[PDB]
């Protein structure tokens, strides 16, 4: 349905700033780069002269601009930012042909949320209105973009990894064939809030941790194109790491590395990546008693910072996060019109000769319901 050549590498970023995609806001247009999260629900550009920003929306030069004389705050545990809200016209250049009016965020004053040296001013908050702030009445972009135009709802996501230069397509309204191999296996979206996921299993080179699966959902498991790595359960971080080491024994490394305190080198082009064990994610399937495994590999997991490396698995309070140590390895199409989100082996996704990245299925999982975890 099937092929959209306009929207292929429309995303650009450096590596651990994020991904980003062009856009264009006011009239006449104001282009900006806008980092793409599904991480939240807010679209939110710099509005004010901050150092760090190459450009900023200029709401005085707009003769669409409407103001909504209501400010938002938006403290979060890294940073926060706040602004002004407003409504405007929004155009995705490389994207559909359409131009709708949407919400923004002008923000006016933030603190450790934008980053110096990066090439994005502004964010495109792609999951639900349920956790859109200041509250669900604020209506998220996509919404917006479903509602005025005829755009199917649905997305996808091909995150190509490689400060080195970073690529991608974000597919807007559709899925487009050439980005993936194999066939989609989906996982349905638990709740529409975060895109809510539920993970079955997991196992370390096919050895399975063996953990009460509520543990690897404590207290949600999400996918986030707006974080970097594979954040883990304390607990589930604690036993996957156990595991890594047993298998990545016949080489010894700092505790600090496991932990994201130290960073780890090989003489360049000799990386033994054989001695890295394959993590394999088995999520909840389409049919009862049915799931799927994804399988990531040390080249996912061990990120480029003599060839240095970070480990880029580590502990969470606020579950798992499928960052984008997960997304590079898949193409993932977010359809929202079935509640489902679908993972396919990626097209550009970095592997070796010995293995690559796959989605695998189907296999048998009873009391996968029991998975989700449920405040008491
Ligand atoms: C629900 N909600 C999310 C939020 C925040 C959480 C942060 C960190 S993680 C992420 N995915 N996006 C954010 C985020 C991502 C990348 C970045 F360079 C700066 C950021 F602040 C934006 O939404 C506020 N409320």
């Amino acid at each position: 349905r099937g092929s959209f050549v306009e929207m292929v590498d429309n995303l650009r970023g450096k590596s651990g700033q994020g991904y980003y995609v062009e856009m264009t806001v006011g009239s006449p247009p104001q282009t900006l780069n806008i980092l793409v999260d599904t991480g939240s629900s807010n679209f939110a550009v710099g509005a004010a002269p901050h150092p760090f920003l190459h450009r900023y929306y200029q709401r005085q030069l707009s003769s669409t601009y409407r103001d909504l004389r209501k400010g938002v705050y938006v403290p979060y545990t890294q940073g926060k930012w706040e602004g002004e809200l407003g409504t405007d016209l929004v155009s995705i250049p490389h994207g559909p042909n359409v131009t709708v009016r949407a919400n923004i965020a002008a923000i006016t004053e933030s603190d450790k949320f934008f980053i110096n040296g990066s090439n994005w001013e502004g964010i495109l908050g792609l999951a639900y209105a349920e956790i859109a702030r200041p509250d669900d009445s604020l209506e998220p972009f996509f919404d917006s973009l479903v509602k005025q135009t005829h755009v199917p709802n649905l997305f996808s996501l091909q995150l190509c990894g490689a400060l080195a230069s970073v690529g991608g397509s974000m597919i807007i309204g559709g899925i487009d064939h050439s980005l993936y191999t194999g066939s989609l296996w989906y996982t349905p979206i638990r709740r529409e809030w975060y895109y809510e996921v539920i993970i079955v299993r997991v196992e370390i080179n096919g050895q399975d941790l063996k953990m009460d699966c509520k543990e690897y959902n404590y207290d949600k498991s999400i996918v986030d194109s707006g974080t970097t790595n594979l954040r883990l359960p304390k607990k589930v971080f604690e036993a996957a790491v156990k595991s890594i080491k047993a298998a990545s024994s016949t080489e010894k490394f700092p505790d600090g590395f496991w932990l994201g305190e130290q960073l780890v080198c090989w003489q360049a082009g000799t990386t033994p990546w054989n001695i890295f064990p394959v993590i394999s994610l088995y999520l909840m399937g389409e049919v009862t008693n049915q799931s799927f495994r994804i399988t990531i590999l040390p080249q996912q997991y061990l990120r480029p910072v003599d060839d240095c490396y970070k480990f880029a698995i580590s502990q969470s309070s606020t579950g798992t996060v499928m960052g984008a140590v997960i997304m590079e390895g898949f193409y993932v199409v977010f359809d929202r019109a079935r509640k489902r989100i679908g993972f396919a082996v990626s097209a550009c996704h970095v592997h070796d000769e010995f293995r690559t990245a796959a989605v695998e299925g189907p296999f048998v999982t009873l009391d996968m319901e029991d998975c989700g975890y449920n405040i008491p």
